[PDB]
Parts: C-alpha cells; structure tokens; sequence
C-alpha cells in the first residue's frame, strides 16, 4: 500500500506521474471499461486534486484510460478507468499505462452535499 | 435557469460539482454523441474555466463522458456530451451523471481570433 | 514549425487555443486510434503544461480527441490523438479538431525516474 509520493516521474518537465497496473491483464473491446489496480493510495498533497489521464504511447496502441478525477481526500485505491478501443490489448504487470496529474482545488461557495 | 453557484459538491475535499441530467434519456452505442441538458448554465467565476468530466461510478456502468471545455464567458446551458460505451445506457431524470471541475485560467499573449 | 505562441483564442473568455490539422485525414472507426499533424511545436511557457482536448462541436460530430498530455520541455510536434467513434469523418485541412488548454505545473518532491 503505497502513498502518491512513492511515484516518479519520467523527466524533470513530465507533467505526469506514472501509474502502473499491479496485474497482467487482457482487455477486449467488448468487455467495456475496467478498474485497474495501481497499488496506490490517496490522499492529495493539500489543495490539489488528481486527473488519471493516458500515456499518448498507450492510447496509440489502442488501449483508452478514461479520464477520472481523484479527489483531495480519497484514501483508497486509485485505480485507472481502461478500454481496448478496437483490439485486444494486453497490459503486462509493471507496465505504466496511465499518469497522475496533480491540479490546484480551487475554493468555492458551493454548498456541500 | 440556475447557474453554477447552484450546484452541490458531495463532500467538501470533492474536486468535482455534480451534474444531473434534466432527462430520462436512454442511450445506444450506435447513437454516438448525445449531449444531455443540465439545466445549469454558464458563466464562470472570474480567471476560472470548467472542465466537465465523468463521475467514475458512471464511467464504470458504460456511460463515457467526453471532457469538454467549459469557456469563462460562456452563458449558455452546461451540457454533458455523453456516450454508451459498449450496452444501452438509461439514465433517469436527476440521476448525477457527471461533474464540473473549475481551473484557473492562464493570461497568455496568444492573438484574440 | 511553428510555436504555441502562434495559436489563437476564438474569443478573449475561451479557455482553449485553437488546434487545425495540417493534412486532409478521413478516419473511420476501425482505424483506431490516429495522431494529426498540427506543425505546432513545444515547449510550453515556463511552470505549465498542456491538456489537448476536443473541441465540443467537433465531438458531437463523432469525431472523439483523446485527451494528450504535453510535458512543459517537449518540443516535439504536438499531434492530436483522435477516433471516429461510430461513422466515417473527415477532417479538411485548417479545419479547427482540438484545442490547447494551458495549466500550472504544480511542484512537487516526487523522484525523478
Ligand atoms: O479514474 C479514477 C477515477 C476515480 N477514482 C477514485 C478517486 C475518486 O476520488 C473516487 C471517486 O471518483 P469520482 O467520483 O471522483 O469520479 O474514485 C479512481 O481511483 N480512478
Ligand atoms: O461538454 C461541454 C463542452 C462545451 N460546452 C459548451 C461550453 C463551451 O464554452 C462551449 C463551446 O465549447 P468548446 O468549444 O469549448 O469545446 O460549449 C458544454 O456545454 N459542454
Ligand atoms: O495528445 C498528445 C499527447 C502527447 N503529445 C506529446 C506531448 C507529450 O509531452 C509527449 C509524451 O506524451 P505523454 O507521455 O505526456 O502522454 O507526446 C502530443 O503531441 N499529443
């Protein structure tokens, strides 16, 4: 079980920090969108929350993350929203198939429930 | 009509202000992009603009929200662009299908037209 | 090769600079899918990053831009990844498929490989 810190990033300048399935898993089109586990927990460094978006190399290679927003305090698993778009894609372990991008939660008076 | 300052956040370290649709609507993977009302409209707070994303609960049952951009200025009515993945897809009046994340909005020198 | 300095902003409050393939491109959905040439290049100005996202009248015309990620040092050509989601659609040249959103690079001790 591992915090948001233990991430890395590729480079210096990566937006992203990446994100890796724990599991070797088979994705076909037609199983729909699947919950990938990471082995990565929340919460969020404060005021900021979390956008799991695709690698631009794993989305060319047909495998879709859906765009899922990790909240400040989330404690539990973040896991990466996936689709095989066309194909059969197969995600061996270890490898990093989605990134996490921290963003600035913005204060508002919206009402709260 | 009833605009952003409306809207509820689940709880408070939620990144997210949640969208209903106005409609029952029922959606089919052949009927591609289908843009569900929200009875909620723009404009923004100021140097702020919106992204709309999926809930991933919704994501997860094979409703695909496409992101969209949500301008500062703009005063129209927020829709979801929306999608059933792989099955059909039913959603009831009120049922929160997506949410709004607000992002700061950088001044740069890019030409106005 | 041309800078992001070079795009423009359809209106002052829009949150997007406007992104044009430069070829003519059909894409249909068993293609999967396609990275566009835009002949835009990075880098980003200094402490952002960028989120290439869809148009949302280029969206509901069943063209789907996958949302890309670009690293504030990349200096690349920035391509837009994108799908005919369930009809043939042609892109003419110089017509506007994506757009550029600018955000801050939040700073954080992540390691770095
Ligand atoms: O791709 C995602 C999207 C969400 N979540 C977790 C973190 C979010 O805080 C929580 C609730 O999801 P949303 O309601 O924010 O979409 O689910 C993930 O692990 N992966
Ligand atoms: O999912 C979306 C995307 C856009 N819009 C509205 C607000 C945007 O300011 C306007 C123009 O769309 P874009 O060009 O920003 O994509 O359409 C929506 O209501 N929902
Ligand atoms: O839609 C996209 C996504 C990425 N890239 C370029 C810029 C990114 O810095 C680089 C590496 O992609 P990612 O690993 O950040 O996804 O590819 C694009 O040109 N278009």
């Amino acid at each position: 079980k591992q915090p948001i810190s233990k991430l890395t990033r590729a480079t210096p300048g990566s937006a992203g920090l990446d994100l890796c399935s724990t599991s070797h898993t088979v994705l076909t089109p037609e199983m729909g969108p699947q919950a990938l586990s990471t082995g990565i927990y929340g919460p969020l460094p404060p005021n900021t929350f979390g956008l799991i978006l695709g690698r631009s190399s794993i989305t060319m290679k047909g495998l879709q993350v859906y765009p899922g927003v990790i909240d400040n305090d989330y404690t539990g698993e973040i896991k990466i929203m996936a689709k095989a778009v066309n194909n059969i894609v197969t995600v061996s372990q270890g490898n990093r198939i989605a990134q996490l991008i921290l963003l600035p939660l913005i204060e508002t008076d919206n009402k709260v429930q």
